[PDB]
């Protein structure tokens, strides 16, 4: 029956119909359905969850019950088997930087995190979960097939828990388990600014009354700010280097430290808030701080929204762009705003994307340092190597002049990632990302491909040839139905990332058609949509217009050369141009008057 109740994890929010700017928590951004789009509710079902057991049970789960007649491979022999490769000779995009990669997790983090239940904390569950490797609940183990060198130097398993769902969180029953959606799902900048208030509050430097952002009061960058540190503790930063002990930044974003060029990203956007608040108050003298921070926290948001839509998207999706994301007609408030959960495995692509070294250049653009370039591997939840070994330029030059990973069919993740992850509560660089993700398709009662493929009106092969043509590659094919026997039963991660690149993109047609359909969705509901009329004046839309990426840099970095189009491969010197060139964002339609 109508079970649209369901809801209790959630107090609810009175809505100020009136009110100019969005809430944190993306509440009341839709007039009739308020919780729309909004964070701490359930990611959004374009198709029905596949439970074991048709309620939450994951398939694996029970080393018996089969998935339309076969036994589902092991997530980590799939990873060993098709996802692993040695040679990084070859592999970099000769057209994408790692800018490329970087906007990518940037625009994820912005619209998707299911979180793990925090329920295992106070607990020994999490420590033997770690060494016996018991599955139960939500202890779900990524056993190693027989012969995988981590059986030699790791034990039995890597350890793996649940994400955290509606309603309940420990206890039983479901309509059918639905994953939540820890962030605000509009394009909003929530990354930078947080989707519950209390981070948000705490982000605030309200000792001012000039509405600035927290800065690092214990660090400095040649002058320029860096987030302040998550004082509290344990600290997985603290951990990967004793003798430096410099914990994680403190973001809008949990994952702001995942890795040392995601923390610099979320630095140039800090900037560029404190950058847009204290230019708006010489404009602006009698405006204070609510008003400061808001205004300028409008613009951010509709910078990630133009960079995303005119430079990012555009690039990804390709041939497939004008089919999806078709000029703006206005908001639809009949639009579903939300992340649907197969999104968040859609826009995981990104890991084939990852190179497997990090350099950092100088102003010249030359190796910086004598260790200028290290394994990526070293710079996860590593925030020391930013404050102890240079700033955010020599990191923000590596990301204009160096390639993103090029998808590649026999090498497709990396082993910095694939065998050598760090997870914030564990000790080891030990774990595999591609692994994770196939386990948490499950995790998150995923359909297989050809659910997926008939949802976007393309080929359901049920042969080895059928999915040789599909896959146009004989060996992935028959790796991939040696694991799981019918194209049925592929997760959808490595289905939808086996398939050959879209012209001009960076992925294949079933995830260009699902990645497609959602930013649609992120633009065309979004009451707040930066082309929305009312929203800006027609004088702030043309001032907006200009904005680059290598601007955002010029503005907020002592880096002078920038390259005209940070996404395509950029070489120093040719490609590169003096910031007194590239069209400065002008504020000047922003100046409120009196009466
Ligand atoms: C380390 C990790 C990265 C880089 C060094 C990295 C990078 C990306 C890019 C470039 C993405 C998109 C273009 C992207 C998307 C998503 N990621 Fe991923 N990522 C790293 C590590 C992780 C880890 C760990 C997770 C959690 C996976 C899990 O189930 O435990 C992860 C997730 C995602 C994700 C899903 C987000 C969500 O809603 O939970 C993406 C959409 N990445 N990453
Ligand atoms: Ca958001
Ligand atoms: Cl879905």
């Amino acid at each position: 029956s109508w079970e649209v109740g369901c809801g209790a994890p959630v107090p609810l929010v009175k809505c100020d119909e009136n009110s100019p700017y969005r809430t944190i928590t993306g509440d009341c951004n839709n007039r009739r359905s308020p919780a729309l789009g909004a964070a701490n509710r359930a990611l959004a079902r374009w198709l029905p969850a596949e439970y074991e057991d048709g309620l939450a049970l994951p398939f694996g789960w029970t080393q018996r019950k089969t998935r339309n007649g076969f036994r589902v491979p092991l997530a980590r022999e799939v990873s060993n088997k098709i996802v692993g490769y040695l040679d990084e000779e070859g592999v970099l995009d000769q057209n994408r930087s790692l800018l490329f990669m970087q906007w990518g997790q940037i625009v994820d983090h912005d619209l998707d995190f299911a979180p793990e239940t925090e329920l295992g904390s106070n607990e020994h569950s999490k420590t033997q979960c770690e060494e016996y490797c018991i599955q139960g609940d939500n202890c779900f183990p990524i056993m190693f097939p027989k012969n995988d060198p981590k059986l030699k130097t790791q034990g039995k398993c890597m350890p793996f828990f649940r994400a955290g769902f509606v309603c309940p969180t420990p206890p039983y029953q479901s309509l059918a388990r639905e994953q939540i959606n820890a962030v605000t799902s509009f394009l909003d900048a929530s990354l930078v600014y947080g989707s519950e208030p209390s981070l948000a509050s705490r982000l605030r430097n309200l000792s001012s009354p000039l509405g600035l952002m927290a800065v690092n009061q214990e660090a400095w960058d040649h002058g320029l700010a860096y987030l302040p540190f998550n004082n509290k503790k344990p600290s997985p930063c603290e951990f990967i280097n004793t003798t430096a002990r410099v914990p994680c930044f403190l973001a809008g974003d949990f994952r702001a430290s995942e890795q040392i060029l995601l923390a610099t990203a979320h630095t140039l956007l800090l900037r560029e808030h404190n950058r847009l608040a204290r230019e708006l108050k010489k404009l602006n003298p009698h405006w204070n701080g609510e008003k400061l921070y808001q205004e300028a926290r409008k613009i951010l948001g509709a910078f990630i929204q133009i960079i995303t839509f005119r430079d990012y998207l555009p690039i990804v999706l390709g041939s497939e762009m004008q089919k999806w994301i078709p000029p703006y007609q206005g908001y639809n408030n009949s639009v579903d705003p939300r992340i649907s959960n197969v999104f968040t495995f859609a826009f995981r692509f990104g890991h084939m994307e990852v190179p497997s070294t990090v350099s950092r250049l100088d102003e010249n653009y030359q190796p910086w340092g004598p260790e200028a370039e290290l394994p990526l591997h070293t710079l996860f939840f590593n925030t020391w190597r930013i404050i102890k070994d240079g700033g955010i330029d020599p990191l923000v030059r590596g990301l204009l002049a160096k390639k993103s990973k090029l998808m590649n069919q026999d090498k497709m993740v990396t082993s910095e990632l694939r065998n050598k992850l760090f997870q914030p509560t564990h000790k080891i660089h030990g774990f595999d990302l591609a692994a994770i993700n196939l386990q948490r398709c499950r995790d998150h009662g995923m359909p297989g491909y050809n659910s997926w493929r008939g949802f976007c009106g393309l080929s359901q092969p049920k042969t080895l040839k059928g999915l040789q043509t599909v896959l146009k590659n004989k060996i992935l094919a028959k790796k991939l139905m040696d694991l799981y026997k019918t194209p049925d039963n592929i997760d959808i991660w490595i289905g939808g990332n086996a398939e050959p690149m879209v012209e001009r993109g960076r992925v294949g047609p079933l995830l260009a058609c699902l990645l497609g359909r959602q930013f649609q969705q992120i633009r065309d509901g979004d009451r707040f949509w930066w082309e929305n009329p009312g929203v800006f004046t027609e004088k702030q839309r043309d001032s907006l217009q200009k904005v680059s990426f290598s601007r955002l840099i010029c503005d907020n970095t002592h880096i002078t050369k920038v390259p005209l189009h940070a996404f395509q491969a950029n070489n120093y010197p040719h490609d590169f141009v003096d910031c007194s060139t590239v069209d400065k964002l002008d504020l000047s339609p922003w100046a409120s008057r009196e009466n």
